[PDB]
């Protein structure tokens, strides 16, 4: 039942209602957009991180050691699992934007490239949502997935019913939250995005959430598709509706991705993207 599209970033303007078709029409569920960022740009950013000349990106690195092998280490705080006050979230968001802008060196700039992609797929203006006191949300976060580590099965729409999304929920339309990511570094094997035909149910603590989803996902039978995008390719899929995960990274070479989420504004006149 799951349908994805394999298109190049040079033909995004040929699909002007893509985001509309996934969220509202539900005619197709995912999109793999090849060559959004060049391979050299992805190599240079990855090299900036591992060497430490990252514009202070390492200062907002969350090892997530309190969890198991079923989560990624993350550069900046992701909205998921944050406390409802968002004080730490908003401070890391500002550090992220600056450090990310520095690493990309406008070759192309991460924020404007991605925004021009979401705008090409909608025809609507693309913005990073603002907090209650005018603070910026982070446009994305960098997920570092080491050997033996994976991103455990979850569904995206569950996140907008959590206390951290209390303010953001009021800015968005009552519809499916899309999920996006672009690999910086890809592993030798593993680190695949496995998407299941299984759907989110409204009436059905991150440590508790991981254990709850896994126990319910255990019983249910579903169809699966696997995607391993290359460095610079965008994977824009209905992560809000469909249960998905990232398989165990095989080999010494780690998996590094820059991504987040996107959903329509209350009046469907704007696109909001964050992490
Ligand atoms: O690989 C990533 O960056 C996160 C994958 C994922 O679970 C998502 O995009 O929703
Ligand atoms: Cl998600
Ligand atoms: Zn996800």
């Amino acid at each position: 039942a799951l349908h994805f599209l394999d298109i190049n970033a040079t033909e995004v303007k040929k699909y002007p209602t893509a985001i509309q078709d996934i969220i509202i029409n539900r005619s197709f569920d995912g999109m793999i957009i090849r060559g959004v960022f060049p391979r050299d740009t992805m190599e240079q950013v990855a090299r900036c991180l591992e060497e430490g000349n990252d514009g202070g990106m390492k200062s907002i690195l969350n090892k997530n050691e309190e969890f198991g092998t079923k989560v990624a280490q993350i550069y900046g705080h992701a909205i998921v699992g944050q406390s409802p006050d968002l004080k730490d979230y908003f401070a890391s968001s500002a550090i992220f934007r600056q450090a990310c802008r520095t690493m990309f060196q406008g070759s192309p700039d991460f924020e404007e490239q991605v925004e021009s992609i979401f705008h090409s797929l909608s025809g609507l203006p693309v913005e990073i949502p603002t907090g209650p006191e005018g603070q910026t949300y982070t446009p994305a976060t960098i997920r570092l997935l080491l050997e033996g580590r994976e991103i455990a099965v979850h569904v995206g729409n569950d996140f907008l019913l959590m206390p951290a999304a209390n303010h953001l929920k009021t800015l968005l339309d009552l519809s499916d939250q899309l999920s996006y990511f672009i690999p910086l570094t890809v592993p030798e094997a593993g680190g695949e995005l496995v998407v299941y035909n299984l759907e989110w149910n409204p009436q059905e603590d991150l440590h508790k959430y991981i254990d709850e989803v896994e126990s319910k996902f255990k019983s249910n039978q579903s169809q699966s598709v696997a995607y391993a995008p290359g460095p610079g390719d965008m994977l824009l899929f209905n992560g809000g509706r469909y249960y998905h995960r990232v398989s165990e990274v095989i080999g010494n070479s780690p998996r590094r991705t820059i991504g987040g989420f996107l959903a329509f504004s209350k009046e469907r006149n704007k696109i909001y993207y964050w992490s």
